[PDB]
């Protein structure tokens, strides 16, 4: 069962239930299938064929998810163009991907119009809410692609065929099978609670971005509705969440930090205690989970994955339950190897059951040996129960007397202190020790804090060789965090510090 046919099967058996909703709109499973079918007929009527590449360039709307499924239905390769791309970058991807069609919305098209229309390989350009004076040459209004009824023509889709190209300047090629296996990984990470009185799934990452594509396919295949928000909706996220009350929210760590910060004001208070929230990336969200529980009483989850691995590969279904920084457990079929360093800690290597096909180089696919391991650049230790303790980036590792020291582990200890609001640990060169550990300490509250408190606190909680040699008290840590750039600004930091304490 490929991704479209899995959607279809569910839509035909659960026709009346809401598949997608926004603040002002909704569409049932059955009507979304009808829209997908009309788009498929319009594409084929416009001479789009299995294997043709379609660049897709639009904000969150029902047409975006319908277009993904229409491409899948007919075997057209979809090429999502991130909304963060400049006009020159969008043109580069349209050209590099060898797209022969483009589908976009009004805002994205008109920001990029001259570039898109100068891509001479584009035989069809469809634009939602195209201005009528611009319907000419190969540029068409979106309504044209759905104007004809479904023609019931067959499609022969095979799981080894290309389905999509997800650009990181590297076009990662997914087959129909990659997408099946990536959605199957993602399905394991979407676990709303049982309602008390139907779950709606929200992803705060744009639907043009691969993690949200997978979340959306997986949610619909589990029969959940998907809530789509606009940029303005997400700028007003606290009020939007009170109104829409999703059961499950995916987002970046930054998304959830902002949600936390909005509560410091407000009044009516947003109740996320029953909501399952999933922070997504290539790091660890343990400190965020502590803040998120304090603020909402909700138990943050995390997902760790990347496009080259097809989908999510490691999932932490309860970050806050683990006192150490951790990233969770490998998903089903995921294989891991921890590089042997003659110790329990090493680089995390991953092989995923969602095998990408290769890299599109503009002219051909550079094929991936299906046995390849991906080196993540992250250090881990695997506990007895499988949980991957997170030791930080390999390149942030500090050496003390020959032994590796991990800033993220020291930071996690420091912030548990009631008087410490935040902390960043890094090293500086030292003529005779090689490196020396510095701790940037941001005092909590409106409170006072003496370094001697910290050194004694660390004696009880950390091995001595992991201890900072020096404390820099500053009541705002520079963010925008790069322990490398902070090391480079060590003398500046000391000169701006509330106080410095050298042991
Ligand atoms: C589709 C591959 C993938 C991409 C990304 C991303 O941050 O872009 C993420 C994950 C998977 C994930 O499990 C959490 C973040």
């Amino acid at each position: 069962m490929n991704t479209f046919s899995s959607f279809r099967k569910h839509a035909l058996l659960h026709s009346k239930e809401t598949a997608v909703k926004s603040i002002n709109h909704n569409i049932s499973f059955y009507n979304l299938l009808l829209l997908i079918q009309r788009i498929a007929t319009g594409l084929k009527s416009a001479n789009i064929k299995k294997g043709d590449r379609i660049s897709i360039h639009m904000g969150n709307c029902f047409e975006l998810i319908a277009t993904y499924y229409a491409c899948l239905k007919i075997g057209a390769v979809f090429v999502p163009l991130s909304l963060k791309l400049s006009a020159k970058e969008v043109k580069n991807l349209i050209q590099h991907s060898s797209s022969c069609a483009y589908i976009g919305d009004k805002k994205r098209f008109y920001e990029t119009k001259q570039e898109i229309e100068s891509c001479t390989m584009l035989e069809k350009i469809w634009v939602i809410d195209l201005k009528i004076e611009d319907k000419e040459n190969n540029t068409h209004n979106w309504e044209e692609i759905i104007s004809q009824p479904y023609d019931y023509s067959e499609d022969n889709i095979y799981t080894d065929e290309i389905a999509s190209i997800f650009y990181t300047p590297k076009g990662i090629v997914y087959s129909q099978k990659t997408l099946i296996d990536a959605v199957n990984l993602t399905k394991v990470t979407i676990n709303p609670r049982l309602p008390k009185s139907k779950p709606a799934i929200l992803s705060l990452v744009d639907l043009i971005s691969p993690w949200s594509i997978l979340i959306t396919f997986a949610a619909l295949q589990k029969g959940y509705s998907v809530l789509l928000l606009s940029e303005v909706d997400i700028e007003n996220i606290t009020e939007t969440l009170k109104e829409t009350q999703p059961a499950w929210i995916a987002g970046t760590p930054s998304n959830f930090h902002k949600i936390i910060k909005n509560e410091e004001n407000n009044n009516n208070s947003l109740d996320l205690s029953e909501t399952v929230c999933v922070a997504g990336g290539d790091s660890c969200a343990t400190e965020l989970s502590q803040k998120f529980f304090e603020c909402f009483g909700s138990h943050l989850q995390s997902s760790y994955g990347q496009t080259e691995l097809g989908g999510p590969v490691i999932y932490h279904h309860d970050i806050y339950a683990i006192n150490e920084p951790s990233i969770g457990w490998p998903l089903p079929g995921v294989e891991i190897k921890i590089n042997n360093t003659q110790s329990s800690n090493g680089e995390l290597l991953i092989r995923s059951p969602a095998k990408t096909i290769g890299i599109w180089n503009g002219h051909d696919i550079e094929l991936f040996p299906s046995d390849r391991w991906l080196a993540t650049g992250d250090l881990v230790r695997q506990e007895n129960n499988g949980n991957l303790i997170f030791l930080g980036r390999e390149k942030d590792q500090i050496k003390i007397e020959g032994y590796p020291v991990y800033p993220i582990e020291i930071e996690n200890t420091l912030i548990q202190h009631a008087d410490i609001a935040a902390s960043v640990v890094f090293s500086v060169p030292d003529k005779y020790a090689g490196e020396r550990i510095i701790a940037l300490i941001q005092p909590q509250k409106n409170h006072s804090l003496k370094a001697e408190t910290i050194a004694s606190y660390l004696s009880d909680n950390l091995a001595h060789y992991k201890h900072p040699s020096e404390y820099i008290f500053i009541k705002e840590i520079p963010v925008n965090i790069s322990r490398r750039k902070l090391s480079n600004e060590y003398h500046l930091l000391k000169s701006q510090a509330e106080k410095v304490f050298t042991l």
